[PDB]
Protein backbone atom coordinates (compact mmCIF):
# COMPACT_ATOMS: atom_id res chain seq x y z
CA UNK A 1 0.00 0.00 0.00
CA UNK A 2 0.98 3.62 -0.46
CA UNK A 3 1.53 3.98 3.32
CA UNK A 4 3.81 0.95 3.65
CA UNK A 5 5.85 2.29 0.77
CA UNK A 6 6.24 5.70 2.40
CA UNK A 7 7.45 4.02 5.60
CA UNK A 8 9.97 1.92 3.65
CA UNK A 9 11.07 5.04 1.85
CA UNK A 10 11.63 7.00 5.12
CA UNK A 11 13.54 4.03 6.60
CA UNK A 12 15.71 3.75 3.53
CA UNK A 13 16.61 7.50 3.69
CA UNK A 14 17.68 7.09 7.31
CA UNK A 15 19.72 3.93 6.55
CA UNK A 16 21.54 5.67 3.71
CA UNK A 17 22.37 8.57 6.02
CA UNK A 18 23.73 6.16 8.65
CA UNK A 19 25.71 4.34 5.96
CA UNK A 20 27.35 7.63 4.95
CA UNK A 21 28.37 8.32 8.57
CA UNK A 22 29.67 4.75 8.94
CA UNK A 23 31.66 4.87 5.71
CA UNK A 24 33.17 8.18 6.70
CA UNK A 25 34.18 6.79 10.07
CA UNK A 26 35.59 3.61 8.54
CA UNK A 27 37.55 5.76 6.09
CA UNK A 28 39.15 7.87 8.85
CA UNK A 29 39.91 4.87 11.05
CA UNK A 30 41.40 3.09 8.04
CA UNK A 31 43.57 6.06 7.01
CA UNK A 32 44.75 6.36 10.60
CA UNK A 33 45.70 2.70 10.64
CA UNK A 34 47.64 3.18 7.42
CA UNK A 35 49.55 6.23 8.67
CA UNK A 36 50.39 4.41 11.88
CA UNK A 37 51.64 1.40 9.92
CA UNK A 38 53.91 3.67 7.88
CA UNK A 39 55.20 5.40 10.94
CA UNK A 40 56.20 2.06 12.42
CA UNK A 41 57.88 1.12 9.16
CA UNK A 42 59.65 4.45 8.69
CA UNK A 43 60.94 4.38 12.25
CA UNK A 44 62.34 0.89 11.82
CA UNK A 45 64.41 1.60 8.71
CA UNK A 46 65.40 4.87 10.30
CA UNK A 47 66.44 3.03 13.47
CA UNK A 48 68.43 0.45 11.50
CA UNK A 49 70.31 3.17 9.67
CA UNK A 50 71.09 4.83 12.97
CA UNK A 51 72.44 1.60 14.48
CA UNK A 52 74.71 1.08 11.47
CA UNK A 53 76.12 4.52 11.89
CA UNK A 54 76.50 3.78 15.60
CA UNK A 55 78.54 0.63 15.07
CA UNK A 56 80.53 2.42 12.44
CA UNK A 57 81.30 5.20 14.90
CA UNK A 58 82.51 2.60 17.36
CA UNK A 59 84.74 1.14 14.65
CA UNK A 60 86.16 4.56 13.59
CA UNK A 61 87.30 4.71 17.16
CA UNK A 62 88.38 1.05 17.51
CA UNK A 63 90.72 1.08 14.50
CA UNK A 64 92.15 4.55 15.24
CA UNK B 1 3.04 0.12 -6.82
CA UNK B 2 3.69 -3.39 -5.54
CA UNK B 3 6.77 -3.50 -7.82
CA UNK B 4 8.09 -0.36 -6.19
CA UNK B 5 7.35 -1.67 -2.76
CA UNK B 6 9.28 -4.87 -3.53
CA UNK B 7 12.29 -2.93 -4.77
CA UNK B 8 12.25 -0.66 -1.67
CA UNK B 9 11.97 -3.75 0.50
CA UNK B 10 14.94 -5.48 -1.20
CA UNK B 11 16.99 -2.28 -0.86
CA UNK B 12 16.08 -2.02 2.82
CA UNK B 13 17.35 -5.58 3.37
CA UNK B 14 20.60 -4.86 1.59
CA UNK B 15 21.15 -1.64 3.56
CA UNK B 16 20.57 -3.30 6.91
CA UNK B 17 22.95 -6.13 6.05
CA UNK B 18 25.62 -3.68 4.77
CA UNK B 19 25.22 -1.69 7.95
CA UNK B 20 26.29 -4.73 9.90
CA UNK B 21 29.25 -5.38 7.56
CA UNK B 22 30.35 -1.81 8.06
CA UNK B 23 29.98 -1.94 11.84
CA UNK B 24 32.07 -5.08 12.14
CA UNK B 25 34.63 -3.81 9.66
CA UNK B 26 34.89 -0.61 11.64
CA UNK B 27 35.25 -2.49 14.97
CA UNK B 28 38.09 -4.60 13.54
CA UNK B 29 39.87 -1.64 11.99
CA UNK B 30 39.56 0.27 15.24
CA UNK B 31 41.07 -2.66 17.17
CA UNK B 32 43.92 -2.92 14.61
CA UNK B 33 44.55 0.82 14.88
CA UNK B 34 44.70 0.47 18.66
CA UNK B 35 47.41 -2.17 18.34
CA UNK B 36 49.34 -0.17 15.75
CA UNK B 37 49.21 2.94 17.95
CA UNK B 38 50.78 0.91 20.74
CA UNK B 39 53.49 -0.25 18.30
CA UNK B 40 54.12 3.39 17.39
CA UNK B 41 54.78 4.20 21.06
CA UNK B 42 57.02 1.16 21.35
CA UNK B 43 58.88 2.00 18.15
CA UNK B 44 59.24 5.59 19.35
CA UNK B 45 60.86 4.87 22.73
CA UNK B 46 63.33 2.46 21.08
CA UNK B 47 64.32 4.80 18.27
CA UNK B 48 64.62 7.84 20.53
CA UNK B 49 66.66 5.90 23.15
CA UNK B 50 68.98 4.77 20.33
CA UNK B 51 69.24 8.32 19.03
CA UNK B 52 70.16 9.60 22.49
CA UNK B 53 73.18 7.33 22.97
CA UNK B 54 74.20 8.13 19.43
CA UNK B 55 74.14 11.89 20.14
CA UNK B 56 75.97 11.25 23.41
CA UNK B 57 78.59 9.10 21.68
CA UNK B 58 79.10 11.92 19.11
CA UNK B 59 79.37 14.64 21.78
CA UNK B 60 82.05 12.71 23.68
CA UNK B 61 84.33 12.85 20.60
CA UNK B 62 83.68 16.43 19.58
CA UNK B 63 86.07 19.08 20.45
CA UNK B 64 88.75 20.23 18.02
Amino acid sequence: SMDEECVLEAENKKLVEDQEKLKTELRKTSDALSKAQNDVMEMKMQSERLSKEYDQLLKEHSEL
